[PDB]
């Protein structure tokens, strides 16, 4: 079942990528870079999840299964999602690349701490986990503070679309660390099959759903 | 023999890099970035191949030359960047198209590494994903990228077409040799594959940049 | 003792990062990018050294301890320090990103050769070490040659600050390969505890000290 679910994920990711490629042919004022980012995210995620389906993207550490291919996915897909969010705030204005790369740096660190926490035992696990949550909070502060102020400087219609996408992404993103802590990597209150289903469903809303909402809004401003 | 060949490769790479550095001192209207790219490719490839000569860049009942993937994950995207900048010479840069090629190429090299560590059908799933990536790269090279080269004039377009055909020919040889050699069907022997992955890279890591830079320098007059 | 020293390092790195964040709030004509770089260097170094304190960032290779977390640190922190130096030379003028990325490329290669030398045995160790020293010499040539000429083109006051920070960084940087060769990774003349102290103290002068000197100088040019 675990294998079949991952094949299904990969096929959905492929269809998402094709959809964004079709939209790119009639761009409606959205620069090509934002279509390219929307295509890379699901293609990369699809390839990582395919490695899990084929039994390669996981190993047995102590008496637990580490799905290490999820970290390979997120270290590329999550910074690209933050870049898409930042470019949405900056649509029709000057780019602030310093703020964009600040988000990328926080995000890569967050994903690495999660990988190290998964390989850790005892208190050390929760030190790494905690550093990642701090990174996520600073990301949320930037998202609803300075980045939202840039979106307001680009006008009411853009600011409203930005706010909608920021809330959408922020809602997903708090679920990941929560699921991690409850599942076998953390306190073990939730079963492996439950965690697998969450980390199949959530990524569909994050790696394809976010880009549908984000690009449709920007296209409607044309 | 395998060790000596790799030392020889590294020394050739060093001479190629020195040559490009000398050309950079009299640039003839070619931006410094294009000389830098031409220097990094052989120096990185040389260092990877040196690790094979010294017995470090491989592990073992099949021998995986993993240092080749370390080489290509840096050297192949830089070759596509040099090709893309050749098309765009004298005109507006399209960095979205350039980064699309880098992304496809890095993916292609990673699939090859995973295919080499894989057994049975799984090997050929990964191999196949890499071939699809390579086909999209060739479509971009002869389609949209060639259209940008045409928009920059007949002389540039002719040089672009020549270097594109040159690189496109090398590049189909790599996956073909991989499949026939010990990583794939095993029809060809280890020593044969070693010689192919010594000779081909000399044409790709030094030869391509001689052809590419000489053409661009000739457009100065 | 080795663990406690690494915890102390990490806490100092955190305080350095907070200091640079505070300076950023009143930037005095220094672009945001230079404050961001000054913050990333100690935060990254802190996290790497924390992994050593917790017993994760090292392993036993035969009869030696490899502190591999140091290379994870330097592969990010050292190119960012060269970027800060290059941006100091280019302050008030056109950026030369080709020269900046030439320094990044040399530096990443230098750190990789060090990691491979540490995993190597016998003559092979000293081949890799040597390639890294050649990279470091080319970096020093660029620093005192073309990069210093760019600093001169941006005025006497900038050029004087550039020269001061370049000498500061150049002194630190020759110490790293010297300590490496004398310690357990090389000739083994110095003991593990000695090398650990050097690779706690030097990084404090490089990962926080450099950025205090560099940013204070640039902020003084606003007045
Ligand atoms: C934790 C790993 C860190 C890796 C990422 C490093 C990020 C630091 C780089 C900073 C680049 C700054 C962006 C360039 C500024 C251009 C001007 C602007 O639009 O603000
Ligand atoms: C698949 C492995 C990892 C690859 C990651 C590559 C990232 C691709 C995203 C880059 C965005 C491109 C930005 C171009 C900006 C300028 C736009 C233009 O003028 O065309
Ligand atoms: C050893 C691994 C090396 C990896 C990094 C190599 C980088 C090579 C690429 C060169 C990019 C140069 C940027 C050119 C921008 C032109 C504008 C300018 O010069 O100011
Ligand atoms: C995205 C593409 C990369 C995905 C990463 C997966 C790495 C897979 C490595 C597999 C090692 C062999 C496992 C086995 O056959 O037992
Ligand atoms: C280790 C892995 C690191 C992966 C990071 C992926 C790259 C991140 C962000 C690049 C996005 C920058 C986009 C700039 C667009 C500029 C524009 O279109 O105006
Ligand atoms: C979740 C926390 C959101 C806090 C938003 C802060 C807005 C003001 C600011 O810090 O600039
Ligand atoms: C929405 C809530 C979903 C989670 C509830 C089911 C948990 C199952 C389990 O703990 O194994
Ligand atoms: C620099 C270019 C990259 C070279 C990297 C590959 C070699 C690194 C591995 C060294 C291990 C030596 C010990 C052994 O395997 O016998
Ligand atoms: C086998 C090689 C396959 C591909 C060759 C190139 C495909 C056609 C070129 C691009 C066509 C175009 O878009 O104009
Ligand atoms: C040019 C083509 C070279 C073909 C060499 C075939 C012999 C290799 C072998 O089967 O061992
Ligand atoms: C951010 C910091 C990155 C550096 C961290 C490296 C830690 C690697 C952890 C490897 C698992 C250690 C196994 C163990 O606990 O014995
Ligand atoms: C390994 C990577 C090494 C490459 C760096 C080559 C140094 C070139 C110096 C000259 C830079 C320039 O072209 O302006
Ligand atoms: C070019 C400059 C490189 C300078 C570096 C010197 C390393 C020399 C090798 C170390 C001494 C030999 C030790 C031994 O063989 O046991
Ligand atoms: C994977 C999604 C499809 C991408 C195909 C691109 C081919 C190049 C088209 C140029 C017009
Ligand atoms: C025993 C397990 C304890 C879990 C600790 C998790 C705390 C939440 C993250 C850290 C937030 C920092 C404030
Ligand atoms: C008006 C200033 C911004 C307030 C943001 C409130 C916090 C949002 C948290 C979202 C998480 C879901
Ligand atoms: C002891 C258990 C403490 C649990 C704390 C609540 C859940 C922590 C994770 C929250 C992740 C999102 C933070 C914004
Ligand atoms: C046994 C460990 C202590 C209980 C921790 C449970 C945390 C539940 C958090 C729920 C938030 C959605
Ligand atoms: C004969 C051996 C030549 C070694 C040259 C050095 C390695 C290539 C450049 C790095
Ligand atoms: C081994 C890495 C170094 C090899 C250098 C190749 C030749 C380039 C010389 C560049 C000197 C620049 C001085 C301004
Ligand atoms: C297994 C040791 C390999 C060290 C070299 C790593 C270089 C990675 C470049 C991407
Ligand atoms: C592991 C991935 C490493 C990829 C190498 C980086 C290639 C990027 C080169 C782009 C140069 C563009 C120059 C613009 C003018
Ligand atoms: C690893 C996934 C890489 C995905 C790159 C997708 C390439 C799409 C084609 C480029 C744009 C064509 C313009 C017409
Ligand atoms: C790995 C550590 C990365 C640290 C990034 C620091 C980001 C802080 C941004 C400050 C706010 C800018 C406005
Ligand atoms: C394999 C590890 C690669 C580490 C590279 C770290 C990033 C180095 C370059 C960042 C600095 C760019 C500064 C541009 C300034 C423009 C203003
Ligand atoms: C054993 C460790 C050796 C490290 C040597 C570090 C370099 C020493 C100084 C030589 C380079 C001088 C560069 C001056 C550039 C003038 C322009
Ligand atoms: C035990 C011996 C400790 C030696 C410390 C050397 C550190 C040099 C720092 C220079 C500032």
């Amino acid at each position: 079942m675990i294998s079949i679910l991952h094949y299904g994920y990969s096929f959905i990711m492929l269809l998402g990528a094709l959809y964004f490629y079709l939209l790119s042919k009639d761009p409606k004022g959205v620069p090509a870079s934002e279509y390219l980012i929307a295509m890379v995210i699901p293609l990369w995620s699809g390839a990582a999840y395919l490695s899990i389906a084929l039994g390669q993207g996981l190993f047995q550490y102590d008496d637990t299964t580490i799905y290490y291919a999820r970290y390979i996915d997120w270290v590329i897909s999550t910074p690209l999602l933050l870049a898409a969010l930042a470019l949405t705030a900056m649509f029709g204005g000057k780019k602030n690349l310093t703020l964009l790369f600040s988000l990328v740096a926080l995000d890569v660190f967050m994903i690495i701490t999660g990988f190290v926490a998964d390989l850790s035992i005892g208190t050390t696990k929760y030190i790494w986990y905690s550093l990642g949550v701090i990174a996520l909070i600073i990301i949320l502060v930037i998202t609803f503070g300075p980045l939202r102020r840039i979106a307001l400087s680009n006008g009411t219609r853009l600011a409203r679309h930005y706010t909608r996408v920021a809330i959408y992404l922020s809602a997903l993103w708090v679920c990941y660390p929560t699921a991690w802590l409850l599942g076998p990597s953390g306190l073990g209150l939730a079963q492996e099959l439950t965690e697998v289903l969450v980390f199949i469903i959530l990524p569909i809303f994050s790696k394809v759903g976010f880009s549908i909402v984000d690009l449709h809004g920007l296209r409607k401003l044309h």
